[PDB]
DNA sequence: ACTACTTCTGGAATAGCTCAGAGGCCGAGGCG
DNA sequence: CGCCTCGGCCTCTGAGCTATTCCAGAAGTAGT
């Protein structure tokens, strides 16, 4: 610093008048000078205008005098006055247009308070009161903002969540009982706007445009992300869900989920490694080498695992067993998805009978450009614009049908699931694993990684969590408690007992 | 003469805003056109904007319209209106900054009056006052509220419903006859707003948004609340409907409904337990164990019990008797629904009993993916994009058609209904049950859950309300009177009488 | 089916709101 | 004792937002 700043810190500028030549009169001013000069003017100004409020602050080894005047005055006069009392030093006084926000920012770092004609801050020209009967307009900006912070992407959810804020905050059972975080954290703030929102004739539009803005930023921020980064982010959100689940407060017996792991690890040879290999194939996403084929009988695990994996990295599954004149709206669900999963692809005529016939395989054989991922495609939605992008990678699960040579080639890897009675029986005595839908859950798989993969594998950015989580499982499940689960599962009894 | 004024006369430009293209809104405008047009506009402008004052003047072979509007408009809006009114050879619209100076100069030698609103000119005592009130318009919120309290999600229905309140509620037949709940309970309250409503041009819009509100809440709940909660929440709703139903205001004979309980309790063995069972199934939503199958002839009871249970947990009835591809929108109805009911499904092989062959059964077989609930499916809606979720659980009612031992394995419970004579004649002896739709009402099914099942077996949330409702029941209906009803109903005689 | 008529959505166009900058007007006092 | 300037008032305006209306075309529908 040149020891005397040439203007207010760029942290309060948006609250000050941007005028350069105006004879407008204000009632809220802010001077920025030296510690000694401020200290002095604090008393000179106080009486000079019979202020209704005033307060000195600290700013970058200097002072800032924020005061509210009863009557209106133009910065001109306020300035010409403070001048006469200095004759030297630096003095930059301006008009304040954001009273509260200004004072507010000044009471918090990097600004500190020193003096003030009122200990409890203030609420006059500024606010809590004086709201009176001015024209009430809804703030679309504030709705979108909300959507942004809650990373909202569903108009229905938004509309309903915001309508909740319409009600009084102080005595809101929902905020007291603190049921949903994405509510008790934004209500008080969005309360005023919401109440006005409850009267808007454009509710839907306000929400649609909001959610559209979030989807916008999201698609942009993705471009600046690797892909291993996207997976790390996903692992994070999944980990965030987990903290709440197995938390001191929440329905989620960590023991019941570790049971699923013990079950999912017997679904295939070296399960923990497969997932890792899988994840890498999805992260690297290599042209003509980004799809796996899960092939097997009904109730062989190919569906459960595919689902799990699908939730792990995040994404959606689609059903291409339909007329090509309806195959496009379905293919479109893949948009902006990390990975895709073609669930239960059917074939026509094949391998004897008892096998449902369908177009699923035919269709896939006419979507090589979608599987190869060499050239982008035009995924579409209703009433929207044909969004173009590289089709996401994924898995394809199918029964024992005949796969055309052309299609096969697009499957860098094929896994054959063979029914295991010792697994089927184990489940028949573990209702909770199907009840709480744990074997088809990605959280179940993520735990598995945390329990088998070395800390060094996961991204450095979150290795911290992985370690703390790993240690969490160690104390909870000794090399005995868990071994008991694997044993029972291998013997087909009951994961727990 | 050839000029045909490109702008207002120079000596007036001094009181005119020369930025016709702006967002500014004012209440004093001037139009420069020909004699005939001004004369025509004088009348059309007076009506369109219910001007506070208007006058026509002479300006070099042409006319000039000066007028004050009770409310602000932008010059462009005024100009745009005049345009679509008639044809012009030349037209100039400008805002007037200096009101009084504009008029006075228009009466000066250079110009002259031809006609005007108030005989006397724009006297300054009232040439720039305060605008007022602004005609009251329909309250969208208020309509929404109604749709909310009645959980209405049908725009067409809501529209018709709300239009009934337009009429006076004084000598209103429906209001006095206490014929409809969701009418005499709201009419008096919405009368005033419905009156305007009935004259609004956006009726369909208003309702469209009130519905989105109802849809929005369901989307929120399903996304946050747990299956238990949803049910309970549905019970509190049913209870709030029963109170008013059997209340002083209402007109429901609690002694007639309690009869239905006795009848229904004769449809199936341990019926009070079957309902508890059903509820558990629906609430636990366990993969492969979420669907029940009702099979029987007409008035076999299935149609009744199904409908009742459906209302108990609140769900939607579907119809899969369409082409295995034409039912993509009929299945989307399940979106955000607790439970669904595939009513009267048709099959094959019923020719033997004059049972029309359909696609229903064959369709359910190709939707085992939906009935199971192990994976999520993408549900469609007209003009809207796919919704990914696990298809809700429910019931499948069908007549005496054939069911492959492979399809039967898609259901955990199969309640076969058989014709009951001693139960039929009792319905003839008690013709009132059908008339008041008590036989297949979710209310009765709730009462039956109160006249049997334990108290602490309910949710600790609605315990108290169930306790005090279990009072009035026995405290009124003798512990034997019910027994006498559940007797003659097994004989063939009327319930009560 | 392929083609002719209807309902629905999103984006464009149109309209009204309030804020704060750039300046014009004017009584009252400073000063040689 | 009159030019000049201070300091509060007020309005015309560019701007950014919010509110309503319109509209071309896609999504869904009935029928040859
Ligand atoms: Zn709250
Ligand atoms: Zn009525």
């Amino acid at each position: 610093k040149v020891e005397d700043p040439k203007d207010f810190p760029s942290e309060l500028l948006s609250f000050l008048s941007h005028a350069v030549f105006s004879n407008r009169t204000l009632a809220c001013f802010a001077i920025y000078t030296t510690k000694e000069k401020a200290a002095l003017l604090y008393k000179k100004i106080m009486e000079k205008y019979s202020v209704t409020f005033i307060s000195r602050h600290n700013s970058y080894n200097h002072n800032i005098l924020f005061f509210l005047t009863p009557h209106r005055h133009r910065v001109s006069a306020i300035n010409n006055y403070a001048q006469k009392l200095c004759t030297f030093s630096f003095l930059i006084c301006k008009g304040v247009n954001k009273e509260y926000l200004m004072y507010s920012a000044l009471t918090r770092d990097p600004f500190s308070v020193i003096e003030e004609s009122l200990p409890g801050g203030l609420k006059e020209h500024d606010f809590n009161p004086e709201e009176a009967e001015e024209t009430k307009q809804v703030s679309w900006k504030l709705v979108t903002e909300y959507a942004m912070e809650t990373k909202c992407d569903d108009v229905l959810l938004l509309l309903g969540m915001y309508l909740e804020f319409q009600y009084s905050f102080e005595m809101c059972l929902k905020c007291i009982k603190k049921e949903q975080p994405s509510h008790y954290k934004y209500h008080e703030k969005h309360y005023a706007n919401a109440a006005i929102f409850a009267d808007s004739k454009n509710q839907k539009t306000i929400c649609q445009q909001a959610v559209d803005t979030v989807l916008a930023k999201k698609r942009v921020d993705s471009l600046q992300l690797t892909r291993e980064q996207m997976l790390t982010n996903r692992f994070n959100d999944l980990l965030d869900r987990m903290d709440i689940m197995f938390g001191s407060t929440g329905s989620a017996d960590i023991e019941e989920w570790m049971a699923g792991v013990a079950w999912l690890h017997c679904l295939l040879p070296k399960m923990d490694s497969v997932v890792y290999d899988f994840l890498k194939c999805m992260v690297y996403n290599i042209p003509k080498k980004r799809y796996w084929l899960f092939k097997g009988p009904i109730d062989s695990g190919k569906t459960t695992l595919a689902a799990a994996l699908l939730e792990l990295c995040g994404g959606k599954a689609l059903n291409v067993n339909l007329p090509l004149d309806r195959l496009n709206f379905e293919l479109g669900v893949a948009i902006d998805q990390f990975l895709v999963v073609f669930e239960d692809v059917k074939g026509t005529g094949g391998e004897s009978r008892d096998l449902p016939s369908g177009q699923g395989i035919n269709n896939l054989d006419n979507l090589r450009d979608y599987l190869d991922g060499s050239v982008k495609v035009n995924l579409e939605k209703k009433h929207l614009n044909k969004r173009t992008q590289i089709f996401p990678p994924g898995i394809v699960t199918m029964n024992e049908y005949s796969v055309p040579k052309t299609l096969q080639a697009r499957f860098v890897k094929q896994i054959d699931f063979r029914p295991k009675d010792y697994l089927k029986h184990c489940l028949e005595r573990s209702e909770f694993l199907l009840e709480k839908r744990i074997i088809q859950s990605g959280i179940a798989l993520l735990l598995m990684l945390i329990w088998y993969r070395p800390v060094a594998e996961f991204a450095q950015s979150i290795q911290s969590r992985i370690v703390e989580w790993k240690e969490r499982l160690d104390k909870e499940f000794s090399l005995s408690v868990y071994q008991k689960m694997k044993f029972n599962v291998a013997m087909g009894i009951g994961v727990l007992d």
